[PDB]
């Protein structure tokens, strides 16, 4: 059994001095990834030591919830925790130096820019990893999915009319784009998630705004509902540039692998990751707003059902498998052998 300290990226509630929890109360992706994974390491029979969230819920047992909110506190803790594998999810925020001998550091990245620390680095997709120079040899393991954290075909949540899209409302993850291709299926779509972006969200309101309806920021019980009783989730990155540098390249979009276990089909765009998994519980479809309704509306109608969908994400995103991908490739860094 394996002590892992598991290492969220640390970051405030927005306006706030509270940490962002795992899973988190409102918007985070990779905080969602890390109670996914810690949920499949547990099962397995590791010990779990979260850092970078305190105040998340701690009654797992195995589970430690770390007093280290800040970069400091967590390496301050690393330098003499006496743990087997440190797994960063922070994008390098801490690093290899000052561990204890003994200790692995393996990394997640969860991002379109290249690593912090490229050695010991994992990689959600084949494209990201190709992407961020990452080479042969570093591992490729997608988001992991815990069905208990979602709602399963027994809670028999009624399926809406309304298509779902569920992420930031900015430009590169294609909130316009999947307006657009809702409009041209005559579907609603619902867009739950942060619209900081005034002039992007009101261009949207302007061109599909009988179309879409903005819910804001969800989070906890609604946000579960929302992913079960969707038709379809729309995940429409687009090859973008932006203030990361460089064109957009969706890592591993975790809103794939949630909506599926949910039981909803994805219509997604081949950016980045999205070529990889959502032709696994769905369809893809091209770039931009030219969306030819009869097409759409087919894309949409030919999708596959619950069942299936639900299936397909356990079996290449469950939570302990995933997990015990990763234990692999912990045994693989403490026997040590390396990569980049």
């Amino acid at each position: 059994p394996l002590k892992v300290a598991l290492v969220n990226i640390p970051l405030r509630v927005p306006g706030s001095d509270a940490w962002i929890s795992v899973p988190p109360q409102g918007y985070g992706g990779i905080q969602w990834v890390v109670a996914n994974l810690m949920d499949g390491l547990l099962e397995l029979g590791h010990e779990v030591f979260l850092l970078g969230a305190p105040g998340s819920p701690a009654g797992r047992p195995g589970l430690t919830v770390v007093p280290a909110g800040e970069p400091e506190e967590i390496e301050r803790w690393l330098r003499t925790a006496d743990v087997d594998v440190v797994h960063d999810h922070s994008g390098g925020v801490i690093g290899p130096a000052g561990l204890p001998p003994g200790t692995a550091f393996i990394s997640s990245h969860h991002f379109t820019t290249r690593p912090v620390n490229p050695v010991g680095c994992t990689y959600s997709s084949r494209a990201q990893r190709a992407h961020c120079g990452g080479g042969d040899d570093a591992p490729v393991i997608p988001i992991p999915v815990d069905p208990a954290r979602y709602r399963s075909a027994a809670d028999q949540v009624a399926k809406e009319d309304f298509l779902l899209f569920m992420g930031r409302v900015s430009p590169h993850k294609g909130a316009l784009e999947a307006a657009a291709f809702a409009h041209a299926c005559g579907r609603r779509l619902v867009l739950a998630g942060p619209a900081w972006e005034p002039e992007y969200f009101d261009e949207i309101t302007r061109r599909y705004g009988s179309t879409v309806e903005p819910i804001g920021e969800v989070g906890g019980e609604r946000r579960l509902d929302l992913l079960a009783s969707a038709h379809a989730v729309l995940a429409m990155s687009q090859a973008v540039t932006g203030p990361w540098g460089g064109i957009w390249c969706e890592p591993g979009a975790t809103v794939v692998s949630e909506a599926a276990v949910s039981g909803t089909p994805v219509v997604g765009t081949g950016n980045g990751c999205l070529a990889e998994i959502v032709p696994s519980v769905g369809e893809v479809v091209g770039y931009g707003t030219d969306f030819a309704p009869d097409e759409a509306r087919r894309t949409l109608a030919g999708l596959p059902a619950s069942d299936e969908v639900r299936r397909a994400a356990v079996r290449l995103w469950g939570h302990v498998t995933i997990a015990e991908r990763y234990v692999e490739q912990y045994r693989r860094l403490l026997a040590g052998a390396t990569w980049k």
